[PDB]
Parts: structure tokens; sequence; C-alpha cells
């Protein structure tokens, strides 16, 4: 990269005032904040000794290539510790989390198709540019203040060299969310995120409600091997729900691009008013 002297994303810390701790964890904190007085952000700090300070800065690296009106922007770093990375204030949060407030509880079906394909046209970005996100989830998608949503948390997502990302034999990725062949093999491909997809696209309809209802990790791989799929949510059009197999398909080939998924999702939406 460009030193960080010369690197148009640095800041000096003092732009920026630290307002409200929005979480804690493990490796550090999420805060909103304001930089230069008026600008509304997030700013993500990492807590010294917890992880590398270059795997944390890989984040800001990554969103430097993928920029875009429906991808998290990344806004600016602090590459002096304690290293700050700072993105775009997304003012409603997570969609898992919005789709239970009484404002996302009132959403028309309508709504939520539009949300849906907003999400897909940022995927269809993602594709085009051989990148993968593999972390694809709706507690991964921001929900803006005007009701647009973008796709965030870009930690383990990859630039494809040849199609294929194939993560080492100690990694876990969570079961509900994650296709067969990534949790099996530990290959991924924008394939992988289709199928990722078509889960998210149940979080959609349920408001934030758990995948595979009433089943655990063993009983959701043992089923998929039947050839089952995620039983018909509660209130899913069945249009809907057949997009979501599609997503689904054995083969990961089969599946569709985030492209057609996109342009489905729009005529189902400009259908519903
Ligand atoms: C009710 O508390 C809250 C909680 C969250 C928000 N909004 C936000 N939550 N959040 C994060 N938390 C984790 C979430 C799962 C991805 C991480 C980052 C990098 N930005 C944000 C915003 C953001 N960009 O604004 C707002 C109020």
């Amino acid at each position: 990269q460009k030193p960080w002297w010369e690197d148009e994303w640095e800041v000096p810390r003092e732009t920026l005032k630290l307002v409200e701790r929005l979480g804690a964890g493990q490796f550090g904190e999420v805060w909103m904040g304001y930089y230069n007085g008026h600008t509304k952000v997030a700013v993500k700090s990492l807590k010294q000794g917890s992880m590398s300070p270059d795997a944390f800065l890989a984040e800001a690296n990554l969103m430097k290539q993928l920029q875009h009106q429906r991808l998290v922007r990344l806004y600016a770093v602090v590459t002096q510790e304690p290293i700050y990375i700072i993105t775009e204030y997304m003012e409603n949060g997570s969609l898992v989390d919005f789709l239970k407030t009484p404002s996302g509880i009132k959403l028309t079906i309508n709504k939520l198709l539009d949300m849906a394909a907003q999400i897909a046209e940022g995927m269809a970005f993602i594709e085009e540019r051989n990148y993968i996100h593999r972390d694809l989830r709706a507690a991964n998608i921001l929900v803006s203040d005007t009701l647009s949503c973008k796709i965030a948390d870009f930690g383990l997502a990859r630039l494809i060299e040849d199609n294929e990302y194939t993560a080492r034999e100690g990694a876990k990725f969570p079961i509900k969310w994650t296709a067969p062949e990534a949790i099996n093999y530990g290959t991924f491909t924008i394939k992988s995120d289709v199928w990722s997809f078509g889960i998210l696209l149940t979080e959609i309809v349920t408001h934030g409600r758990i995948p595979y209802p009433g089943m655990t990790n063993p009983e959701v791989i043992q089923n998929l091997e039947r050839g089952y799929r995620m039983v018909r949510p509660d209130n899913c059009p069945e249009e809907l729900y057949q997009l979501m197999r599609l997503c689904w398909k054995e083969r990961p080939e089969d599946r569709p691009t985030f492209d057609y998924l996109r342009s489905v999702l729009e005529d189902f939406f400009t259908a519903t008013e």
C-alpha cells in the first residue's frame, strides 16, 4: 500500500470524537462519533493485543477496493495504536435488529422485497468485481435512516484469483448460513454467497428469526443431505420461497447470479403496489 503519510484515508486521531459506544467485544469496541465536529461516523477500535493489527487493517484495505452506493463505505483509518477503522454511519443499525423494532414490524411485504433487491444489487457489484463476502446474513446488512440497505463487515471478504478461495481445515463457519461445500470442503465461491443470500431472505420475511426453526446444526446438516431445504417460513409468498430454493440448489454452478436475483426481486417489488 501507500505508507500512512501518503494514504488519503489516514486522518489524525484528533479529527474524531467518540460519542456513544454501540458495542464492545473480544477484539474492541464500536462507537458512533463525529469527524471534524459535524459528520456522523461509526468508529471501530482495536483492543491492543487481542489480534494482529495487520489482521485488523486488512479489512480497511479490502474496502479501498470495493466502493459502491450499496456497500458500507470506508471513511478513514488511524493506523497508530489504538487502531481505528472509521466507516459510513448507518442510523438504523443492523437489519436483523431493525426488523424487530416497531418501525421494522410495520413494513409491508413490498418494502421487504425492495430491501432484498437492494442487497442483491450490492452483492451483484461484489460478484462483478471478483470478490466474495463469506459472512452474508441479516446481521451483516445495515439500514440507513431512509430505509436503504448496505452490505457490511468485510472481515472475511476475499478477492478471487481462480473462482475459488479455500479456507484452512481448522476453520469453522456458521452452519445455518454457510453453503454445504464451504462447510464440507472449506471451498467458497460467489455461489456460496448465493446460498447465504437464500438464508438471508428467510430472516427478512420472518423479521429476523433464526433459520431452520427448532433445529440443531446436526439436524440441519442431516436434512440438507436428504434433499430437504428449509421449511416454508410463516407468511412467505410462494414466489419468494421458490427464489430461495434456487439459491439452495445442490450444485454451486446451478445457483443463480446475483444480477438475476436482483432483477427478479425488483420485478417482485414493482408488482406488489
Ligand atoms: C441500538 O444500538 C445500535 C446498534 C448498532 C447501530 N448501528 C451500527 N452497528 N454497527 C456495528 N455493529 C455490529 C452490527 C452487526 C454489524 C458495526 C459497525 C462497523 N457499524 C455499525 C453501525 C453503524 N454503522 O451505524 C446503531 C445503534
